[PDB]
């Protein structure tokens, strides 16, 4: 068996679906009803480019009217001003250009009475994206975040958005950013490689803060997805990715947008524009999420074998574990200091997603049981037959 242990005496902090959302997953179209795809997962961040059209990135997807379409939702949206910029990498021009560009954003970002942005990424990916542009990365940076600050001096700046952690480049950057009074609100990366190296990468992170004396800064992962681009919105595959985002206390995850024909599916969730696929019902029990996120200890954090996320409810009176990942055929869910309120016996509700691709409809979950089960040493251990690596998981605990 895999084996996950939920500990429920190590509260994390409160629910916040901080890893509901994506890139490119809404946009002024898609979906098109909202109430019906898009509330019901009580999503975090959605990360959308400034600009869309002939002249961007994209001809879809503008964060503006995104934000607006979010407004009656929890969802918050990202700015991502690199998308300004069409072709890959991104055809900078020059600063002059840049400035004037972003001062439209910031204008017409406040312009729109909208209060459901999260704050503007700088740029994207300058690890790949930004070379040979005349301007140095850093002091393009400078120059914007000075900008940012004088015109929109409340919103959050995030970057640098490296296409992945690394440390030696995240050294330069915090080091140039420090000398320069120009530390991002909220330090960001893609993780689209996989889970395996995430907790390493927010410890390193974490440990090089301490070093540079940087006061720990809230952490964005604006996109993440297996190196499989298939898997995108997969349960399977994203359950390890939320789970090392809840333990490490991550501020909020996008899912990646691989399938640019597709934008607008809320990370690959929707099977279809008009259907929900098999991650849309996994991500929809995280939004059912409510209390405190509490710690559970992985079978090994530094991979891709199934890993699980877990809330705790005094006042519903219930626990909540959503799991999944790479697996040998069996998962062991054993849930620990459990609440006096469960008392000496409880229903344990296991129910599943199974998943056959991103565009396969999928119309709801299954039960695989629900049973009493007594309270041993404040534990119960839940094994769950016949496991893959694909299918979402729960384990919805409460009181006879």
């Amino acid at each position: 068996a895999t084996t996950l242990t939920v500990d429920c005496r190590a509260t994390l902090r409160g629910v916040t679906h901080c890893a509901s959302g994506s890139l490119y997953g809404v946009t002024e179209s898609k979906p098109f009803d909202i109430n019906q795809f898009v509330a019901p997962l009580k999503p975090n961040v959605f990360t959308n480019p400034a600009l869309a059209g002939f002249n961007h990135q994209q001809p879809i997807g503008a964060a503006i009217p995104t934000a607006g379409r979010l407004k009656n939702t929890t969802g918050k949206v990202m700015i991502r001003l690199a998308d300004i910029f069409p072709r890959w990498p991104y055809g900078f021009t020059n600063m002059n250009d840049w400035l004037g560009k972003v001062t439209s954003v910031i204008n017409q970002k406040k312009a729109s009475g909208y209060s459901n942005f999260y704050g503007y990424e700088i740029w994207n990916e300058p690890d790949g994206t930004f070379k040979n542009n005349n301007v140095s990365f850093n002091d393009m940076w400078l120059q914007t975040y000075k900008l940012i600050r004088r015109l929109d001096p409340n919103s959050q700046i995030i970057g640098p958005s490296y296409s992945y952690y690394n440390h030696y480049n995240m050294n330069a950057f915090l080091n140039f950013c420090r000398a320069n009074n120009c530390l991002p609100d909220v330090i960001c990366w893609h993780e689209l490689g996989g889970s395996q190296n995430i907790s390493g990468n927010i410890r390193d992170l974490k440990t090089l803060e301490r070093s540079l004396g940087i006061p720990e800064r809230k952490i964005a992962i604006n996109e993440y997805s297996d190196s499989n681009h298939y898997a995108e919105g997969q349960p399977g595959a994203s359950a390890p990715f939320i789970a090392k985002f809840e333990r490490n206390k991550v501020d909020s995850a996008c899912i990646s947008w691989w399938w640019t024909n597709a934008p607008g599916r809320l990370g690959s969730l929707m099977a279809s524009d008009t259907q929900k696929g098999a991650g849309w019902w996994f991500y929809k029990w995280y939004g059912d999420m409510t209390g405190n996120m509490v710690n559970v200890i992985p079978q090994n954090d530094n991979s891709n074998l199934a890993d699980g996320f877990a809330c705790v409810d005094s006042n519903a009176k219930y626990i909540s574990v959503l799991l999944g990942g790479v697996n040998d055929g069996t998962v062991n869910v054993n849930i620990k200091n459990i609440p006096a309120f469960i008392g000496s016996s409880a229903t344990v509700k296991v129910e599943k997603v199974d998943w056959n691709g991103k565009d396969t409809p999928v119309n709801g979950t299954n039960t695989v049981f629900s049973k009493r089960y007594t309270v041993s040493n404040g534990t119960i251990n839940v094994s769950i037959p016949g496991t893959n690596n694909t299918s979402g998981y729960r384990v919805y605990v409460s009181r006879l």
